């Protein structure tokens, strides 16, 4: 397997392309219908970093959870002890562009548990084979992660 560079994507067109994980459907706001749809992670071979102690970045789609919980496996597998860290996922503060997958629980910012930057580039290479629709090395500190909608 090999490592992505930095700022490399996989596949190598835009998140949103049909090939990658399509188009953004709409920003998800708490208590929504969209948002009852939602499914929580507290899947215990994941750290979630939570900054905003809300939980937020536990809620995503079914695919993300499907893709995030296989992550996790393979990341154990890879590096024994280590686990899959989540830093980013439901955003409810503002901080993306307008269509950006963090609205709409289908993108997650991730790293290993040590924080380890020799291995995000391996790290990203495992969420492709785990499934994730598109991954892109997206700063020195993380790796992004995004899925297909449920509708596809
Ligand atoms: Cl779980
Ligand atoms: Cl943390
Ligand atoms: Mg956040
Ligand atoms: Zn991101």
């Amino acid at each position: 397997l090999t490592p992505l560079a930095y700022k490399q994507f996989i596949p190598n067109v835009a998140e949103k392309t049909l090939g990658a994980s399509g188009r953004y459907e709409g920003k998800i706001s708490r208590n929504s219908e969209r948002f009852k749809e939602l499914t929580p992670n507290y899947n215990p071979d994941i750290i979630f970093k939570d900054e905003e102690n809300t939980g937020a970045d536990r809620l995503m789609t079914q695919r993300c959870k499907d893709k995030l919980n296989a992550l996790a496996i393979s990341v154990m597998n890879q590096w024994p002890g280590v686990k899959l860290r989540v830093t980013e996922g439901w955003d409810e503060d503002g901080h993306h562009s307008e269509e950006s997958l963090h609205y709409e629980g289908r993108a997650v910012d991730i790293t290993t548990s040590d924080r380890d930057r020799s291995k995000y580039g391996m790290l990203a290479r495992l969420a492709v084979e785990a499934g994730f629709d598109w991954v892109y090395y997206e700063s020195k500190a993380h790796i992004h992660c995004s899925v297909k909608a449920e509708n596809s």
